[PDB]
């Protein structure tokens, strides 16, 4: 006779969007691995540390419904002066102050974190598109060790 | 034959709104895990630890009804000159004094803790949207050790 | 020399049945968090919203005593017309109108509340077995805002 | 002109204690969902049933007044034979019988339910302090199906 | 044959308004568990402990007919040069000396226990609202231990 | 002297089975992230999006007490007309209609979400052995956009 | 015309400490996942199961207020004669027996678990430090199959 | 003064096996690109695309323990008709349609992704062997435009 | 005597395409080695290292279908003033500044990377066909030392 | 008219250090695939497995500030009798006994993996540095098979 017995749990994550495209899978909720920066590269205000690329893929793309793909991050900013700098939060100790994160355009432009300023239109093609980016440290000010984490969420706008 | 006994009770929760937006299951009631942070971090008034990010998120938006979204939180203050401060809330013993919690817009400005001063609006898209904010620690004098434990609720206002 | 100081109480709920499995703690007892929704989405009757899952846990279970399990729900209809949708129940103001609760079955069909009208048998093994549920709100009418909270209970029938 | 209505009471419970540490609000009063147990487990006398945790929970613990504490139960018990077993408790009717609730201490000991005999001492830190217990089923025959509610009152020592 | 036996009695209580909101069956008789609170932080006079929150919920709300809404509370004065303090009463004997309970407002003022002073008005939204309070113990001299219970009535004026 | 502070709190979830292999604890919880679908590819009843695998690794196998391995998975059902469907659930609005989940066995058959009707058995190895399936959305009619999140529970049956 | 609805509640948990370092917001409070484990893997009293890692991290470390850093972990032990054997609790019905959890130190030894007995200190550096740990189940007898979950709550020592 | 600073971490992944050869590190989890395949070479059913080859090796073999090993691989099938046939699956869109992946032994023979049905078997020499393999694209209909990855685990069999 | 034991794991990575020709598996996704460039060569604005060449192979070309091919590039350019040049993304420190990587055409003309403006139209022959690129280090001001890794992906044009 | 959907989301996972050198963004979180490894190879205590190598790679160094760098790795060890070999820990079930993981350093010297005992101090130029390091497996008896995963966290020292 045969053994059965309790196994787990499987949750399913996903999304329906009447869109042109879409999201990868792999894209939708991605890890970018910044790395280690030093103190000295953000010694004083408008320094920039150096850029990671990241990609956000759109599959099962169509031309016919739109041609163009634009998107627009949304985050919290790190002060009112500054609307194009993500703001560090990992726990309520051991962040770097002064510090934040600038997602950077195909066109090398920053973007306002606002979720309404949309990047540089992206021609689409179909099938499997890849629009590109990166992201790298701006100081605001002299900056302190610590941990630099930071979350933003992304919507896309086709046209 | 057939075995019958009592099983227990289930409580459903929820609301009905007229909106162009319904809060999210999980935003409704959800837990901000702040952690730890060192008095040295809080040691003179004005002080403030690293932030701790937390969203509300709202589901089946139609941007024909509305296209923009503010939240305004209403809580207590530690005091009348700091209103935009929340007051540690957990027992009659062992809370942390002279500190408290502020939450931070998306643009990075604290807010009013009197549900009438609304943040700044953010662009909604049709499905779902995902409102960012942080929260942080913030020292009206010499903190000393002891527990912080924060509520504050929140009112939606659609545009 | 020790100080001795009153503490408190301590209350312990429970219950000792005769059955094949027993209902887990964390399940005698649950509240399903539902969310909000729109009255755009309860417009008229037999409009129904977005569903919301919870599990009803059975511990110890044994299948020499019996194999299958069945849940039937016991609590207070919106009207006798609509034997199948809960009434909403949090005190005597502010509560949603033509509006109800709906618990529907691992099949997707709707559960009669009477307590009588068991859901379908669901194949139980030794150990843990978790059966599965959903509950969606109910429009009977044109639904209008207000709270929308119900409670029902249930008993578990062992074949 | 304002409109003003009588709105309803509000109770406030506490006590003021001379002693290093002061016991937590959520800990003053708390219900201990023990959950279902079947009878076939507890079907002879010395049989126990799985144990469920629940903590003391000890504020602003100052160690310069005293480094241990202790915690000792009181209740009735089951019988004279069974001092060590608390009696359950509800109603006239529909209550189990032949099986009682043991409260186990960080070392695994049973309790004795006079308010006396005091659990091992728990080296207390600064700041917060959480005694672990956990709770079981005892069976002082075969067990017959009903209800299994315990009330308990604690009090805790200083060292 | 059926058998009809007699069973019990309901007592419902409730009372219809005149006026904007409608006070939640939860907030009308609420009981606030503050905790223990040691001697040691009540030692003098002015001396305070932490604060537990609670909340007056408004169902039924209409912003049409007001749009702000305060709170004044209503019980016996500790003594005629602490009107803001809250006297405690449990029984002719064991109550703390000294003590007493301090209502405070959302903007961390305390308020004046007369009845007639109102808190700071909040800004009302349709449908529910919740107004927040603070509860915490006054010291007017040396504290002794004893138990700690308060009661104050409150009135809502919608303006 | 050394300083000691409170830290937090661990929890430890498993289970013990009598069984030819164990369920990784990588396995037993796990989420699968399906990504997003369009509207187009659910235009109709019977339409398929395209597939997202994931596995279910056991451990620790024996041949001698086992050599093959079967998983059944239960859930809520979308409708009672699709019994191999999984119903979608995040919140009580926002959630996509007309779509739900299918499971699909190493043989690119449907699985019955019913807990008794098991996959195809698969010849085990001694130590780690992985068990594949895939996921994909299924309309039950003219889908429209939403989240698209569902739960199930498997079971795993040694023969 | 801006429309306001009443949203939902956030509440925040944290903690304020004099320490050289302060636990991570996701170390105060995490779930470490065991998985499954056979019982002929536990068929007799010593035997012990593979271990499962996690980890303590502690942030905004000073290393000029403390070099080393060490932990001690309280829980409920299994019985008096094994005093480094944590206790499983989940429900009073399903859960294992003879079985127990065992907490490593980053030298491999067993804790006690009395919140007394520190583990090995560890060399801190400024910023982040991850205190590595490792939890396995250990058998006090002939196992059986059941839930196997179990609680700890841990303190930090700097010295 | 040496200056330290937290690096980061890293995970060690390996099997420990007895068997006569060992799988190299560069073998257990391999990328193999198979490039781009136009859709008018998989018109019909049962066209195939040019193959691509790839390697598994075994270090550490002992003839004296075996002389010969096989390999079955293990993965979702496309359909019940085709058991040798790999399934797509890299997201929920943008996946091609009626066209999977075919494994081929060294003798050009298809192997059923069962993970029981070995192939054929190759003549080990002493310390290490390559195993060939050729991997194709296979049509079971009209293959439409879209991303094609396919995943499976292979076993090695000594004999 | 057969053992068997677990092997690993392969991921099969391709693209099913609707054109003229299909991509080489060594050219979808390829790495080039520019080598070091002295920072001597990249003085002022404008300055260009030397050139290293790369190919993209396109197979089983039909003639009839399309008889041209073109490429375009997509990446993320070094500033908006500066199209033409891709910006350097290899980690949060160590890369170059005011250095990118020129993509020039087999005119020698250097291509823009918004994915949209294609380069020049090469003559197609039937089965493989190799399009030519090269890549050079460009200098946008003052060259400073450090990596300079750059990504880029590209779409054909068969018209 | 443009048509805008929900996304996803985008972590950032970094660090800012004062040092003379930053770990790269591919260092800070690494995978090393050790392979399989046969029981003969670990028949006895002290047996090692053949070595794999991985690197540490240090961005942006400044010889100015520090011209030598060393890495201690911190990670629980197998026993407290072999304080230089790491603990496997995958699960609770499945991962092989009697071997853990050796970290060696590039003067082919076991390491200490109590975080504090340091490497050999390795020259550093300006720009990129790598610090190479080994890792094997050793048997502290009579090694079983099973799953071979460890972990450790490593910290650098400039001078």
């Amino acid at each position: 006779t045969p053994t059965t017995v309790n196994g787990g749990t499987v949750h399913f994550k996903g999304e329906v969007v009447n869109a042109a495209c879409a999201v990868d899978a792999g894209s939708v909720d991605q890890t970018v691995q910044l790395g280690q920066v030093r103190t000295a590269s953000l010694k004083q205000t408008g320094a920039t540390s150096s850029a990671v690329g990241f990609n956000i893929q759109l599959n099962d793309c169509d031309t016919s419904v739109a041609t163009k793909a634009a998107v627009a991050f949304l985050g919290t900013a790190i002060d009112s002066a500054h609307p194009k700098v993500l703001a560090l939060q990992s726990s309520a100790a051991g962040s770097a102050t002064n510090v934040g994160v600038q997602i950077l355009d195909r066109t090398g432009a920053e973007l306002t974190l606002d979720g309404a300023t949309f990047s540089v239109q992206t021609t689409l093609n179909n099938g499997t598109n890849t629009i590109p980016f990166r992201a790298r440290y701006y100081a605001i000010g002299e900056a302190t060790p610590g941990a630099a984490n930071a979350d933003a969420t992304f919507k896309v706008q086709y046209q």
